[PDB]
C-alpha cells in the first residue's frame, strides 16, 4: 500500500533526473577517474587516499614527488593543483569572504545553506577559544550582510512564517578540549557554558544555529548539552535551534522519541536534522578494539529502514518538532515525501539538505519539485578542507553508497528503490568471539552513569576502611613483625592508607622454606588444575573490579581510567598465561622416527622470587606471580612498599581462589632487607624483577653467585626502564601526533617504563608542533586521583617528588624552558614540564626521570632523528608520526627498541596485542604478554623411548 | 592349454596341495581352541593389545617371583598359571631345552619321514666368554648327534637324494654368535676372526659326515657373511665337501645378484654346496633401521616383490642344480607349488629337491608335502626359556602379520585364486629411497663403513693428513691470517711424540682486533636478509659434506676420536647448519598478534650483537659449528676461541667458513689460551652473548664475569652455558640384559667416556645385580683399545696429558676406597687410560658425585626403584639419565621422577641428535642451552613488537 506509493514517487524523481543537465562519478574529470581507479583496486584506494590526506602538509615540490614515488618540483604544481582543485568542488570558500558570493549565487538558484567552519581537532584551550571567536564573528558578519537580502520564499519561508536566512552549524567538541566523561556533570556544564554565547548571539540576530553530531563517544553528552541548553528560559521560546540525529545508530530511534517528548515539555519546537552517519568504519573499529558493543547497524538496510522509521515518527509529531531530511538517496527522499503526504503535511513544512557539490542532478530535481533545499556549506583552510575531501572520497566509493549504485554500478531502478525493510536481516551489536582465540578484558565506559556511581561508592567505602592493616602471609597464615611502615595517600599526604607489617629476615627465611616445601607437591599438580586456579583468580578480579580500582586510586595515585586499565591488564595476564600453559602442557613429538618415541616438554624450576614495582601495582605483580605459579613454580612475592595495600588485595584474592598453602607467600618489607634476602637464598631458582636500573644490575650480580648448598643456576627476568623517544616527521598529522605525545608523556605523570620522555622533532615542522604541544600541555588538569577530572595525579612518594623537582631545577640551568604547569598542593604533585632545544647527548635527554618531564630535541632530518633516538643506554619503547612510507620503513628497520609504534602513542601495551619488553639496559628475558614469556619460568626437557623389542615396534 | 600358460599349471598344483590338506587331521596354529590362537585373534583385532601381549610374553621369563608376574600383568593389562600357559606355547616351536631333550623329538620326526636341522638358541653374544661358550655348544652338539646317529636306520625319503647318501645330521650356525667384536671398519680383521671361529665347526662337521648350514642374519652382516662363507669353504681342506650350506633371503633387493654370484663361485669351487632360500626374518627391523639411519631400505616393501623375487631366484638355482643345490624354505603353498613345477619343467627328479619348514608350523601343509613324496626338513630350535621366549615372539609376529600367507589362508578366509596367483602379475616395484616429506628436517646419514670404497677413502684421507703434519694454524681476523710468535704444540694423543698442530696463540691486542672487526661487521651483517644468511650456512654444510673424509681424519689424529665417533661429529655439525638455517627461515616471518582492525601488530626477532663462542674439544667440529652458525644465522657476528686441544679441527672450520663466502669480520678465528683471550672476549664491552660449553668451574666463572657491566657497555650479557653431568643408567630387575649391557658399555666407554652425556653411574637393583654385572664385566673385558687411527679401536686415548694424569689419579684414589671389578689393558705411546669399573660404590661417594670425563664407571647397588631414583637424583647435575625396564609403571615413575634434561628409556644415554633429542639440562649442568631444538636459536636473538596504526581519516585497509 504505502510502500508501493514510495516506489512510485522514487520513479517520478528518477525520471525527472534524466532531464537535468553531469554526475560527480563522471570519469571525464579528475575526481571521477580517481574514484574509478580506487574502486578497482584496494591497494590503489589506500595509497591514493593517504597521498591526498598528507598532500597539504607537504611544503616543497621535491617532497611531493618523493611522497608520490613512495605511495605509487613541477609534478607538485601539477598534482597539487589537480587535487586541491577537487577540494573546491566541496568547499564553498577558504574564508567567509570567499564563500559569500557562492552562498548568494545558490540563493539565486532557490537553494539556501548552513555554514560550517572546518578546523583541525581542538586539542588546547587556545584552539577552543579561537574556534568560539570564529563562530561569534561569522554569525555577526553573515547576519549583517543578510539584512540586504531579498526574500526568496521557497527557501526563506515555511508554512508558519519567515525562516532565518542565515544558518550555521557548530561542532561541539571544537569548543572545549578537556571533555572527560568520568567528570560528566562538570564536562557538561562547561560545554553548555561554551555553547551558550553562540546560541545567544544567534538568537539575537535571528540566525539558525545547528549543533552537529560527532562520534558515538560524545553522542549522549551532546544530546544532554543541547536539550538542557535550549530549555533555559532565555532560549525556551526560540524555534531555530537544531540537533543532528544519526539513523545508523542502534539507539537513534529511542533518541528521536525522547527528543519528541522533550519538545512537547519544552512547549516550543526545535529542529532535528536527520542524517545516516559519517563515522561508520571508525565506529566498528573503535568498538572492536575496545571489546565494546558496536553502536552502529552493520547491515546498511538496517540504517535505511531506521532512517525511514525515524522520519515517519518525526513527521507524525511535526506539530512539536521539526525534521529536516539530509540524504542524497532517492529512495530515502521519496519515502520522506510519502510519509509527509499521508499526514497531509504541506510541502513548505519540509526541508531537504545535501552536501555542497554533491548529487547536483538530484538537488536540482528536488528544487524543481517545489521543496526547500539547504546545502551544507563548508568553509575553511586547505588542511581541514583536504580532510573533508577524503571523507567524500571514502563515502562515494563505499560499496554501500546509494549514489555509487546509481551512477557507477548501473543498478536497476527496482534495486535502487526497494523497501529496505524487505528481506531485512538483522545484525547484533555483539561481535562473536572466535573459539580458542585470546581476547583482552574490556575497560570501563565512564560515560555510563551507573559505572560512575559504583566508582564513587567504591571510593567512599575504601576511604572508610583506612588505614588498611596489612599482615605478612606465609603458608596462608597471617604474621606480624611489629615494624610498621606508614604509606600515605600520595594525593593527600597527611592521610595514611596502609600500615604495613615489614617482615624480618627470619620471616623471609620462613617464606623461603614454606615455598620450597610446597613446591614438592605443587609441581605435580596437573596443569589444568593450576590453570583453573589462575582462571578463578581472574574471575575474582572481575567481580571486585571497582574495589580494586579504588585501592589503586587512593594508595598509588592512579587516575580512574589508568587504575581500570591496570585491573584489565591483571585479568589479561591471568587468562593469557593460563591459556598458554594449557597449550604448553602437551608433549611435542620431535624427530618422528619409527621405533623411537621422543618428546620435547617443559618442567618447572622451583621457588621464584618476585620483586614487583608500584607503578602498575596489580597488573605487573599479578603477571609475574601467575606466570610463575601456573608454570608449576612456587612464589615468594616482595611487593613495593608504596603499593603493598594493592598487593595485599591480590594475596586475599589468591587465598579466596584456593591456591594451596605455601604455593604463593606474601612477604612485604624493605627491598634492601628481605628483597636482598630472597634474591640471595639458595632455594631461589628464578628472580622476576621490574624496577630501577641500579637495583636490577645489583640483583644480577647477586644472582650470579652460587650460594653454599645451591645446586642450580639462578635465572633473572629483568625489566629496568627506558628513555623513550617519539619522532615527529615533517609531514606528521599534528592532531594525532600532539594527542599521542601528550598522553605518552604525561599519562600517570610519566611514571611508566614506556613513557615518552624525548620528542625528536624535524626542523621544518618544529615550530608548529611545539606550539600545539605547549598549548595542549597548558590545558590538561592536575588533581587528586580521586577527582574524576584529573588528567595527571601525583607522583608516587616524597622521595620521587624531591628527586624530580631536583631534576627540573637542574635542567632549568641548562635548557630553554617551554612550559611548566601549575599543580595543587597537599600531595606529591610534580608539574608537567617541557624543555626545548635540548641536545641529544644532554643528561636530561639520557637519564630516566620517571616523572612528567619532557625533552624536545631538534633534528635536521630523519638521519639525525634516528641517530639521536638510538643514542641512549635504553631500548624499550619508541615511535614515529609520519605519512611517508619510506620513512616509516626506515624507522621500523633502524629504531632500536623492543616496542615500536607507528602513528600512535607509545604506552598502553596490552597483553597479546603488544608483548612488552626491550633490550640494551632496558632489561633481559622479559617480553610479557607474548608467546615466549612463560617459558622463562620453565626448563625444556626431552624424553626419548625406544619402542622396538624383538624386531617389533607399535605404530603411532 | 596355451603357450606360456605355466601360471595355470602352478595354480593347478597349488589346488591339489590344498585339496589334500582338507583330508589331513592336523591342527592349525590359528585355531582359537588353543591359548596361542586366541592370543593371535585378539592381537590381529587390536594393536594396543598386540603390543602389550607381545611385550608381556617377552619379559615373562626374566621375572623370578609370583608377585612380580602379577604386577607386570596388571600393568600391561597367577604366576604358575600364566608362565605355564606361555611356556606351553614356546614348546610348540622349540624341540627341546637341550640336545638331550630334543633327541627323541628328532627321531620321532624321522619315523614320520621328516629330517631336521638343529639350531642352538641363545641370547646376544656380547662377550668373548659367551662367544666361546657358543662355540663349545656347537662342537659338543655335532660330536654327540653324529655319535647317536651311528645307530639310526636309513629312511631313504630323507637320507638319500638323486645322487647318493645324505648326512643324517644337519646343524645350523649363527655367525655373529661366535664373535662379540665384529667391526666393519676393520673388515679384513673381522672376516679373518669370524672364519677362524667357524673353521673348527665346519671341520668337525666334515669329519663326522654332518651337514653344516650357516644362517643369514640382519642386513648389516649379510655381505660379511657371504665373504666369510665362500672364502672358508674354498680353502684346501674344505673345497671337496658338498654338505655346507648358506642362507639367501629373497626379500633383499640384492639377493638375485648374490644368487648369480654364488653360482659362479660354486662352479669355480668345483664342488657343489647348498643354498637355503628363505624370504627373510628381519623385515620390520630393516625398514626401521634404514629409516632411522637415513639409509636406503634394503628389503622390498611390497610383499609380492619378495614372492616374485623368490620364484626368480628359485628358477635360477634349479637351472644350475648341477653346480649348486637349492633347498626351499617356505610355508606358502603358492611358493612351494611354483618350485615344484619349475623343477618339473627342467626334468629334475623329485628326490633332488628339498623343502624346509619351521618345527610346529604349517602342520597340515608339512604332512601333505611328505605324502607327495618330497624330502622335508624341519628347522629344530633347541634352547633355554629366555631365548626360547624371544623366538616365540618372532613366530607371533610373523603369524599375525598382514602379509602372512598362512594368515590369509587360515584366518582371513581369502579365496584360493588370490592365494595362488602369480606374485609377478601386475607387480609394481618399490624404491629403496624413502620420500622426504617437504619442509621436514632430516638428519645427515652417517657413513656405512661396511662399504669398501668408504674404508679406502678414510685410509686415503688419513694418509694425506699424516703427510701434512704438522699443520701450521694462523689467527684469522677480517679474513686475513695473522701470527703472534707464541706457538702451542698439539701432539697426537694416540702417539704423543708426534706433533699434529703448531698453533699461533693470540695476544690480547689481537683479541681486541677480533672484537673490533666483529663489531664493525655487525653494522652491515645484521641487515643481510635471513634467506641470504641461511644460504651461506647451507653452503657451509655442503662444503662439510664434500670434505667429509678430510674432516674425519683431522678429528681422528688431533683429538683421538675413533672413526665412527668422528664421522658422527661431522654429521652433527652438518645437522646444526641445516637445522638452524631451517629455523631462521621460519623465524624470519613476522607473527601477527592481536589481530585487531585498524592496527597492525607483529612479533619479530632481532639479532643481539657480537657473540663470543668458547667451544670444547670433545665434539671438536659439531658443537663449535652449532654455536657459530646459530649465532651468525641469527644475524650476529662471532669471535670464536677454540679449545687448544682441537684448534686444527677449528682451523678447518674457519677455512670452510671463508670458502662458503661469509664476509670479512662476520666470523673471526681467535685461537689461544682460555684464561687469556677467552677471558678477554668474555669481558669485553661489545660482547652481548657468550656461548660456552665446558667444565662447571669455567661456566660459573664466566657467568660471574658476564654479570659485570663494563665501562661503555650498554647491554646485559646473555650466557648460553653447558657444564657437564654425572649421568646414571638404572637397571630394573626385569631389564633386557642384551640391550642393557650394550647400552651401558657404549654410554660409558664411547670416546673413552669423554662426553658430558657419558654414563659414569650404573644403578642396579639387587635381584639382577649379579647377572648384569657379570655380563658387564665380561663385555668390558672384550672391547679393544687402540690408537684412533686403527679402525679396530673401540676406545682410543683421552685428550691430553693433564686429563690422563688426572684420570689415573682418580682411579688410584678410588682403588683405595672401592671394590675394583675390572681394569682393562692398554697400549703405550699415548694417553691410553684404561676402562675401569668399580662395584658396590656408595651413592654419596666422591667417585659417584664428581664428574671424571674418563673411562671410569661406578656401579651402585639399589634395593628397589625408590632407592635407585633417590641415588640417581642425588648429584649436582641433571644432564642425561636412563632406565632399562620392561615394567610400564616403573618406566612411568622414571619419566615423572628422574631429574634430567635428556631422559632415555631402553637405550643408551649418549648420541643425542639434532631435532631427534634436543640436548641440555639443568641444576649445575647448564642454563639456556637446549641445542638442536625449537627454543635454541631464539637465545641468540631479542623478541620485538612493531605496532602500526593504519586508520587515517576514518578509514583503515582490510588485511
Ligand atoms: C558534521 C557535519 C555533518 N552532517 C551532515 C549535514 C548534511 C547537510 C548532510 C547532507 C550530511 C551530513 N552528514 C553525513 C551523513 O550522515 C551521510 O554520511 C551522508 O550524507 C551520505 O548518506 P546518504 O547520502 O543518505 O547515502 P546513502 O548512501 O543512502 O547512505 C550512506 C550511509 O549508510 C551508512 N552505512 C554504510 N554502510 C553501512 C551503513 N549502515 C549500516 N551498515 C553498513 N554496512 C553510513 O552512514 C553511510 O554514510 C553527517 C553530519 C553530522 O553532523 N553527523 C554525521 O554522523 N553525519
Ligand atoms: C636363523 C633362522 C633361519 N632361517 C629359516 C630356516 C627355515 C627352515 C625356515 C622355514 C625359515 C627360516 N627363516 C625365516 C624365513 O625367511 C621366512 O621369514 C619365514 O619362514 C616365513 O616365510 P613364508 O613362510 O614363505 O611366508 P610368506 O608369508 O609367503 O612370506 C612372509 C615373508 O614375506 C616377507 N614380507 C612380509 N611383508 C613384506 C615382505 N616383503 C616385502 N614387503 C613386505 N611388506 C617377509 O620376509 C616375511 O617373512 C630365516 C632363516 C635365516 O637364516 N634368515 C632369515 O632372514 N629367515
Amino acid at each position: 500500500d504505502i510502500q508501493s506509493q514510495i516506489v512510485s514517487r522514487g520513479e517520478e524523481i528518477l525520471k525527472r533526473m534524466e532531464s537535468q543537465s553531469a554526475s560527480i562519478f563522471s570519469k571525464d574529470f579528475w575526481y571521477g577517474s580517481i574514484m574509478e581507479w580506487s574502486m578497482k583496486n584496494e591497494k590503489f584506494k589506500t595509497n591514493m587516499f593517504r597521498f591526498v590526506d598528507v598532500l597539504p602538509s607537504i611544503n616543497s615540490g621535491d617532497e611531493v614527488a618523493r611522497h608520490l614515488k613512495e605511495y605509487f618540483g613541477l609534478m607538485a604544481g601539477a598534482i597539487k593543483k589537480n587535487v586541491m582543485g577537487m577540494a573546491k568542488m566541496f568547499i564553498t570558500g577558504e574564508s567567509p569572504d570567499e564563500a559569500l558570493p557562492v552562498l548568494k549565487k545558490a540563493r539565486k538558484n532557490k537553494m539556501t545553506f548552513t555554514v560550517d567552519i572546518l578546523g583541525e581537532a581542538t586539542l588546547s584551550e587556545k584552539e577552543a577559544q579561537d574556534y568560539s571567536n570564529k563562530y561569534m564573528e561569522l554569525v555577526t558578519w553573515l547576519a549583517k550582510d543578510a539584512e540586504k537580502w531579498d526574500e526568496v520564499p521557497q527557501i526563506d519561508r515555511d508554512h508558519e512564517g519567515a525562516l532565518p536566512k542565515v544558518n550555521v552549524s557548530v561542532k561541539m567538541t571544537a569548543l572545549y578540549s578537556q571533555i572527560k566523561d568520568a567528570a560528566w556533570d562538570e564536562s557538561k556544564k562547561i560545554l553548555k557554558d561554551r555553547l551558550r554565547p553562540v546560541f545567544r548571539l544567534g538568537m539575537e540576530k535571528g540566525v539558525f544555529v545547528n549543533l552537529d553530531m560527532e562520534q558515538y563517544s560524545v553522542k549522549h553528552l551532546t544530546l544532554e548539552v543541547f536539550t538542557e541548553l535550549i530549555n533555559e528560559p532565555e532560549f525556551k521560546n526560540y524555534k531555530f535551534f537544531g540537533i543532528v540525529i544519526q539513523a545508523y545508530l542502534r539507539d537513534s530511534f529511542e533518541d528521536v522519541k525522547s527528543l519528541t517528548e522533550f519538545a512537547q515539555k519544552r512547549g516550543t519546537p526545535f529542529w532535528v536534522r536527520l542524517v545516516k552517519g559519517a563515522y561508520w568504519d571508525y565506529e566498528t573499529i573503535e568498538a572492536e578494539q575496545r571489546g565494546w558493543p558496536v553502536p552502529v547497524y552493520t547491515n546498511k538496510a538496517e540504517s535505511d529502514a531506521n532512517y525511514e522509521l525515524c522520519a515517519k515518527y518525526l513527521l507524525e509529531n511535526i506539530k512539536f518538532i521539526r525534521p529536516a531530511f539530509a540524504s542524497h538517496n532517492v529512495r530515502t527522499l521519496a519515502a520522506c515525501m510519502l510519509y509527509a503526504e499521508k499526514l497531509n503535511i504541506p510541502k513548505e513544512a519540509l526541508e531537504f539538505q545535501m552536501l555542497y557539490g554533491m548529487a547536483e542532478p538530484i538537488k536540482k530535481t528536488i528544487v524543481d519539485m517545489g521543496y526547500r533545499m539547504r546545502e551544507y556549506a563548508p568553509v575553511g583552510e586547505l588542511i581541514p578542507g583536504m580532510a573533508y575531501l577524503v571523507r567524500r572520497l571514502l563515502e562515494n566509493t563505499s560499496n554501500e553508497s546509494w549514489l555509487r549504485g546509481k551512477f557507477a554500478d548501473n543498478k536497476s531502478m527496482a534495486e535502487l528503490l526497494k523497501d529496505p525493510a524487505q528481506g531485512l536481516t538483522p545484525t547484533s551489536p555483539v561481535i562473536p568471539k572466535k573459539p580458542g582465540k585470546f581476547y583482552n578484558e574490556p575497560l570501563l565506559d565512564f560515560a555510563v552513569k551507573a559505572d560512575r556511581e559504583k566508582m564513587l561508592k567504591a571510593l567512599a567505602e575504601a576511604k572508610a576502611s583506612l588505614p588498611v592493616n596489612v599482615n605478612i602471609v606465609i603458608n596462608n597464615k597471617e604474621l606480624q613483625s611489629g615494624k610498621i611502615f606508614d604509606r600515605v595517600n600520595p594525593s593527600q599526604s597527611d592521610q595514611i592508607v596502609g600500615k604495613i607489617q615489614m617482615a624480618t629476615t627470619e620471616q623471609a627465611e620462613q617464606a623461603m622454606q614454606a615455598a620450597q616445601t610446597a613446591y614438592k607437591t605443587w609441581k605435580n599438580v596437573p596443569c589444568e588444575q593450576r590453570a583453573a586456579l589462575v582462571d578463578k583468580l581472574a574471575d575474582i578480579m572481575t567481580r571486585d573490579r571497582f574495589k580494586l580500582i579504588a585501592t589503586q586510586v587512593l594508595e598509588v595515585g592512579k587516575p580512574w581510567a589508568e587504575a581500570d586499565g591496570d585491573i584489565g591488564e591483571a585479568i589479561d595476564f591471568c587468562r593469557y598465561y593460563a591459556r598458554h600453559m594449557r597449550e604448553l602442557q602437551k608433549p611435542l613429538r620431535v624427530g618422528g622416527l619409527p621405533g623411537e618415541l621422543s618428546h620435547y616438554i617443559y618442567k618447572s624450576r622451583g621457588v621464584t622470587a618476585v620483586i614487583a614495582p608500584w607503578n602498575f601495582p596489580l597488573a605487573i605483580l599479578a603477571g609475574m606471580v601467575t606466570a610463575a605459579a601456573v608454570a608449576g613454580n612456587t612464589v615468594v612475592m616482595k611487593p613495593a612498599e608504596q603499593s603493598t595495600v594493592v598487593a595485599w588485595g591480590l594475596m586475599k584474592m589468591i587465598q579466596e581462589a584456593g591456591f594451596p598453602q605455601g604455593v604463593i607467600n606474601f612477604l612485604p618489607g624493605y627491598g634492601e632487607e628481605v628483597g636482598e634476602y630472597i634474591v640471595n637464598h639458595k632455594y631461589t631458582t628464578t628472580i622476576a624483577f621490574t624496577g630501577s636500573k641500579a637495583v636490577g644490575l645489583h640483583i644480577m650480580n647477586r644472582a650470579a653467585v652460587v650460594q653454599p648448598g645451591q645446586q642450580h643456576v639462578k635465572r633473572c627476568i629483568i625489566e629496568m626502564g627506558g628513555k623513550n623517544a617519539v619522532i615527529i616527521d615533517n609531514d606528521a598529522d599534528l592532531d594525532e601526533a600532539v594527542d599521542g605525545v601528550i598522553y605518552s608523556a604525561f599519562g600517570f605523570s610519566g611514571q611508566k617504563c614506556s613513557a615518552a620522555s624525548r620528542v625528536i622533532v624535524l626542523d621544518e615542522v618544529y615550530d608548529r608542533f611545539v606550539d600545539r604541544l605547549v598549548e595542549t600541555a597548558k590545558s590538561i588538569e592536575i588533581h587528586p586521583a580521586e577527582n574524576p577530572k584529573a588528567y595527571m595525579g601525583p607522583v608516587v612518594d616524597k622521595e620521587a617528588y624531591d628527586r624530580i623537582l631536583g631534576t627540573i631545577a637542574e635542567a632549568e640551568k641548562n635548557h630553554k624552558l617551554l612550559f611548566k604547569g601549575s599543580v595543587p598542593g597537599g600531595g606529591f604533585f610534580a608539574p608537567p614540564t617541557i624543555f626545548g632545544d635540548v641536545p641529544g647527548d644532554a643528561k636530561l635527554a639520557q637519564a630516566e626521570i620517571f616523572g612528567p618531564v619532557v625533552a624536545v630535541i631538534r633534528a635536521k632530518n630523519l638521519d639525525q632523528a634516528l641517530d639521536i633516538a638510538n643514542s641512549t643506554e635504553y631500548a624499550l619503547t619508541g615511535g614515529v608520526f609520519s605519512r611517508s612510507p619510506a620513512n616509516i620503513n626506515r624507522v621500523k628497520e633502524e629504531l632500536e627498541v623492543g616496542n615500536l609504534y607507528v602513528n600512535r602513542g607509545i604506552t598502553g601495551a596490552m597483553v597479546d596485542r603488544h608483548p612488552f619488553g626491550g633490550f640494551k639496559m632496558s632489561g633481559i628475558g622479559s617480553k610479557t604478554g607474548g608467546p615466549d614469556y612463560l617459558k622463562q619460568y620453565m626448563e625444556p626437557a626431552c624424553v626419548t623411548e625406544n619402542t622396538l623389542r624383538r624386531g617389533f615396534a607399535p605404530a603411532e
